[PDB]
């Protein structure tokens, strides 16, 4: 029993983190096979950051300008290219620790684990979600640039995020491993504001199922509702609208608890309209929305890797 | 910026987890050097659990009754002994992945990372605290037995917890790596109730410093108080009493924020007496007490390992 903010084990991603220095700037890179992946703004200076032209900045850069260290050893850079907003630095040695892996571009509402790194070394691991405004609410300091977000299905690490920057509001922006940003953000020091941070309704519902599974049932009400009627209340509270796919995805949790999804929606609606009255649910006084219906299943079933 | 429930990187402990089976029962073990550590109730049956005599049960057990697997390989058990509530299984091969390590018995209020395992394989990692009633609020299912809790200072893993059992209230009990339980619990299936779960005051205060550091300042009030006067309000709210050592330990955070500890106490007292008015602090609507004054420092300074 119990229910925690649980991240995947970080070992397989730990053995991938390197340090990339280009002239003055040092951030983290991701070493898979014979390529090192890192944010392209590694080539930027103090002067370049408001308005950088990355192609022009790359003319003045050769293989030997990129210093890549793995622990105490240097790696020889035999080729470099820019794919969207990441640099791919070909090195002459395959990473012997390279795990099985995929690159995947996640949807808003999906969760992943972040291994926060500084100077190529890991500091800690934690779980977060791609928000519907395509930010993530991370824990990142200067130099965390190039840390990666990932899921693990059994043996296979599917990397889904690379950390690029912090916005003035303290939230975080980044790219997939092909260098395409999530949402509208760009790797320049220019006014960039997040859109509305709406709540991931399906994730809230899945977390409510996890509470029932753990014995926290006081919020189970005597009502049901409809998809259309719930969404009227949801949009008023800046909840993401619930779809039939969301219902279908909650099916396994429906089945395990004996509680129909639409009944769970009426319970959520009552919690939204009346508050939590200083009670808690699974140790929280907020409706937690960063657990997916696969997250609860895994944690409440013990799926290993 | 940002502030998350951050665990240490789990890689070094991952490479230590094995599977221990004794007759019918299978749980996790910890393989450091040529010894495997695991909970002694691995030798218990369905019939033994209300009242087991572990010495009598050990008479009927020899080296070859303990099946220890690391992945797909078996380890040869050349000797076994019981130290308090753990078994130490001497095997004929040193773990080549053995990290630098210490065994430490933590104090209530201290935090650590848990690598939750099933059948010797890791499922996820998360952070928790030794509560003042000597329970921990974990995420553990059947078979998680033998998972370990740990801190990492740079290169050195100091293991501090091994998971033994769940109490009927859904919280968790366990031992240090010498097999002495935390608090009064015993490895039998018998009525065991937790004492009062009081709040770790110093950890709440440290978390308030982390909010200020991150820009969340609305709770900074216009008061100060004294140690004695704060504790009058603290004991009413089942907060642990604050000492001068707690003050001294908060000193680095005092210095970094410009906010005296005793002023921070008056702010906490106001939050305790008046509530949070539906506001949040660092994304929480509860006063979070599972971050120590070393935790905030590390996360708000980027200490790597
Ligand atoms: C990256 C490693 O130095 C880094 O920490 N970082 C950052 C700096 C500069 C950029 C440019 C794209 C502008 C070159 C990108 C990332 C900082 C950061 O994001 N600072 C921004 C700069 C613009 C205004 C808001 C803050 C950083 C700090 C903490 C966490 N992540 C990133
Ligand atoms: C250990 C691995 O099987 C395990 O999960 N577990 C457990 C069972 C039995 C014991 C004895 C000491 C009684 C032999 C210890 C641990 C269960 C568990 O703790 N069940 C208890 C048994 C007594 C009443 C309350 C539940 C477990 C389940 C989830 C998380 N941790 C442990």
């Amino acid at each position: 029993s119990g229910f925690r903010k649980m991240a995947f084990p970080s070992g397989k991603v730990e053995g991938c983190m390197v340090q990339v220095t280009c002239g003055t700037t040092t951030l983290n890179g991701l070493w898979l096979d014979d390529v090192v992946y890192c944010p392209r703004h590694v080539i930027c200076t103090s002067e370049d950051m408001l308005n950088p032209n990355y192609e022009d900045l790359l003319i003045r850069k050769s293989n030997h300008n990129f210093l890549v260290q793995a622990g105490n050893v240097q790696l020889r850079v035999i080729g470099h290219s820019m794919q969207n907003c990441v640099l791919k630095l070909k090195v002459d040695t395959a990473n012997p620790k390279t795990p099985k892996y995929k690159f995947v571009r996640i949807q808003p509402g999906q969760t992943f684990s972040v291994l926060a790194c500084y100077n190529g070394s890991p500091s800690g691991v934690y779980q977060c979600a791609m928000r519907p405004n395509f930010t993530i609410k991370g824990s990142f300091l200067n130099g965390s640039c190039g840390s990666v977000g990932f899921n693990i299905d059994y043996d296979c690490v599917s990397f889904c995020y690379m950390h690029h920057m912090e916005l003035p509001t303290g939230v975080h922006a980044g790219t997939d491993l092909e260098g395409n940003f999530y949402g509208p953000f760009v790797d320049r020091q220019t006014a960039q504001a997040a859109g509305t941070d709406t709540t991931i309704t399906v994730n809230v519902l899945a977390w409510l199922y996890a509470a029932v599974i753990n014995g926290d049932r006081w919020f189970l009400n005597r009502f049901t509702t409809t998809l259309n009627d719930f969404n009227l209340v949801a949009m008023k509270y800046n909840y993401e609208p619930l779809t039939q796919d969301h219902v279908d995805i909650l099916g396994p949790l429906s089945a395990q608890t004996g509680i129909a999804v639409l009944d769970m929606c009426a319970s959520l609606k009552e919690l939204l309209q009346n508050g939590m009255n200083g009670r808690t649910i699974l140790g929280s006084a907020l409706l937690e929305d960063e657990f997916t219906p696969f997250d609860v299943v895994r944690q409440c079933s013990g799926v290993t890797f």
